């Protein structure tokens, strides 16, 4: 497609988060960038750190301007402090494009970079509304459709296993297959969503839907896992353990405490089941549902004969966060012109012969403007 020399421009080290090839001041520095569409600051290492093996080195930048301001980012795990300026910055597999925009170099944190991972920044895609240190802070995406004649619109296939690609200005049909189904961006801060319906294996957990979106649900390429409220988290354990009962395993295992693993290429996916979201649609009363496996929710940690997994559904007391135990699962289309995100089954998704990750629709739903909390 028109798109090609996007695909694949992302990465990942261990399933320790995706990243983009980003190239920043004159002459050209490129850093690896964690894409993260769940927070609005683009930031990069700009010191030396013990996980960092590169670093940006604004005194060696021409282009570097100083904004003369610090700037402090915690996020729900890890935290940095660095200080603010602008600088040009070229993807080099993403748009043909050069913008100047704003970016932190961090120069001290505390449990951000991950050791190994192989990233030094993050890319925050989200909007103005939660950027460090206030929303008078363009984050990236804004200044590129600002400064360019690039569409505001990117999608993210997110490969688990690894890789993906991150498409800039459009949508390549390559990703996925079957139809787009979208659901409204609820408000523009986080990439804020309503889910309507929950099922684990066809199974309705049948709880109140304002349950589900307390306070919020956002969709977030930076966070590991599905993260649930706890009274759902709750639920859904209950549920996903009646439905996996021909195995027992410990209660840490639920909680991600403990793992469990399997002789080499003998999990048995069959015992686990798949897991529903249903989602607003973009006609009133209409709802579709996206469908993930045990292959996207149970995770694996890297002897050789050995494969070890995670229970990577979460607990949460700040609402519903679909990150990459989600996004993996499908392309994901986050189609800021039109204030909706789509999602498709993913090209890349891992599955076996048996199931795969679904997209399907329409469903009636009534009352989903309700589940939304105010
Ligand atoms: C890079 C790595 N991410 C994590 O290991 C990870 C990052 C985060 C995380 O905070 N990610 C942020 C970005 C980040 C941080 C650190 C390193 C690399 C990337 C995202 O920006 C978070 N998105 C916003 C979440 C909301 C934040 C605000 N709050 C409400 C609140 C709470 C307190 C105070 C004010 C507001 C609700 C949730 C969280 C978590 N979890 C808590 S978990 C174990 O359930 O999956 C895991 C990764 C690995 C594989 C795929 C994708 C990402």
């Amino acid at each position: 497609g028109s798109f090609v020399e996007m695909v694949d421009n992302l990465r990942g080290k261990s399933g320790q988060g995706y990243y983009v090839e980003m190239t920043v001041g004159s002459p050209p520095q490129t850093l690896n960038i964690l894409v993260d569409t769940g927070s609005s600051n683009f930031a990069v290492g700009a010191a030396p750190h013990p996980f960092l093996h590169r670093y940006y080195q604004r005194q060696l930048s021409s282009t570097y301007r100083d904004l003369r301001k610090g700037v402090y980012v915690p996020y729900t795990q890890g935290a940095w402090a660095g200080e603010l300026g602008t600088d040009l910055v070229s993807i080099p597999h993403g748009p043909n494009v050069t913008v100047r925009a704003n970016i932190a170099a961090i120069t001290e944190s505390d449990k951000f970079f991950i050791n190994g991972s192989n990233w030094e920044g993050i890319l925050g895609l989200a909007y103005a509304e939660i950027a460090r240190p206030d929303d008078s802070l363009e984050p990236f995406f804004d200044s590129l459709v600002k400064q360019t004649h690039v569409p505001n619109l990117f999608s993210l296939q997110l490969c688990g296993a690894v890789g993906g690609s991150m498409i800039i200005g459009g949508i390549d049909h390559s990703l996925y297959t079957g139809s787009l189904w979208y659901t409204p961006i609820r408000r523009e801060w986080y990439y804020e969503v309503i889910i309507v319906r929950v099922e684990i294996n066809g199974q309705d957990l049948k709880m109140d839907c304002k349950e589900y979106n307390y306070d919020k649900s956002i969709v977030d390429s930076g966070t590991t896992n599905l993260r649930l409220p706890k009274k759902v988290f709750e639920a859904a354990v209950k549920s996903i353990k009646a439905a996996s009962s021909t195995e027992k395993f410990p209660d840490g295992f639920w909680l991600g405490e403990q793992l469990v693993c399997w002789q080499a290429g003998t999990t048995p996916w069959n015992i686990f089941p798949v897991i529903s979201l249903y989602l607003m649609g973009e006609v009133t009363n209409q709802s579709f549902r996206i469908t993930i496996l045990p292959q996207q929710y149970l995770r694996p940690v890297e002897t050789s004969q050995d494969d070890c997994y995670k229970f990577a559904i979460s607990q949460s007391s700040t609402g519903t966060v679909m990150g990459a135990v989600i996004m993996e699962g499908f392309y994901v289309v986050f189609d800021r012109a039109r204030k909706r995100i789509g999602f498709a089954v993913s090209a890349c998704h891992v599955h076996d012969e048996f199931r795969t990750a679904a997209v399907e629709g329409p469903f009636v739903t009534l009352d989903m403007e309700d589940c939304g909390y105010n």
